[PDB]
């Protein structure tokens, strides 16, 4: 079970985005930390929407089974306040944000090393999932922060960590999980209990494909009809432009769940280029 915090110890400050069914914010924690020392910490806030109240469970089923494993590429929780009508969600406020929107604003200056990297962590993190038969349920781009910037000058690579999934397909909307093609891999969209460990290597590669197109959207012209269709003819994606990456995601993008590799070989074969 999550740590309690109380309101009282709660700032909020300013809106950073939403996600399904949820409100983001920057905000601030009174807390008694290590020596018992006084701190202000900033905190990532995630709000639940009051009018999905209903979701509750799942909104914290996310976060609490990865919390309780504690790895260096998997968000740091520090609890949650459910003072009064609230649900809510207390992260680690990382400095660069997701890497949705950094590779969006930063496409011209990410160049294949940076993308070999950042996929490497991610799979580390995948992998250590994978170990401990711990499905995430939705590996995305927009899911993976940025804790640490490149700098060639101190030869120190980018580091990321892998947040959590956010409410469950299992219990979403038909809709929703429609317009997360392709994240959400054939056989979660016929059947959201087909949720697996073979999920999972299905939304990695989409999120490779997402790495390597400098933050586009793969489909997002097609309307939820054409990316079920685009399922139901058993389509790929296209090969970005910087294409070092697409046989390795057209390997993980595999119909048949069941061939889906590893993750310690999509490991040895990142390390392979
Ligand atoms: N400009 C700017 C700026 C924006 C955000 C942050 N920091 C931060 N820290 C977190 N722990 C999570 C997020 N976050 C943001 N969007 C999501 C979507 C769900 O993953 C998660 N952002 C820092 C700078």
């Amino acid at each position: 079970v999550f740590h309690k915090i109380r309101n009282e110890d709660l700032i909020f400050n300013e809106s950073l985005g939403q996600g399904t069914f949820t409100k983001i914010f920057k905000g601030v924690r009174r807390e008694v930390g290590d020596y018992g020392q006084l701190h202000e910490t900033e905190v990532l806030l995630k709000v639940l929407d009051k009018a999905h109240r209903n979701y509750s469970e799942s909104f914290f089923e996310a976060a609490s089974m990865m919390s309780k494993l504690s790895h260096k590429h998997l968000v740091l929780n520090y609890g949650v306040c459910v003072c009064g009508d609230e649900n809510i969600l207390v992260q680690e406020f990382v400095k660069f944000g997701s890497l949705d929107t950094y590779l969006k604003k930063n496409k011209n200056c990410i160049n294949i090393l940076w993308k070999l990297e950042v996929a490497k962590q991610l799979a580390a993190a995948m992998h250590f999932l994978e170990e401990n038969t711990l499905i995430h349920g939705n590996v995305c781009a927009k899911n993976i922060l940025l804790i640490r910037e490149e700098d060639r000058k101190t030869g120190n690579p980018p580091f990321i960590k892998l947040s959590d999934p956010g409410i469950s397909i299992t219990v979403l909307p038909k809709d929703i999980l429609q317009e997360r093609i392709p994240w959400v891999p054939p056989e979660c969209i016929e059947n959201p209990k087909n949720l697996n460990l073979a999920t999972d290597k299905w939304s990695f590669g989409t999120t490779l494909w997402e790495i390597c197109s400098g933050g586009d959207k793969p489909l997002s012209a097609l309307d939820s009809q054409r990316k079920l269709q685009f399922y139901e003819d058993r389509h790929q994606l296209p090969a970005p432009k910087a294409a070092e990456l697409a046989n390795l995601i057209n390997n993980c993008m595999d119909y048949e769940p069941d061939h889906r590799p590893s993750f310690r070989a999509i490991i040895r074969d990142l390390n392979s280029l």
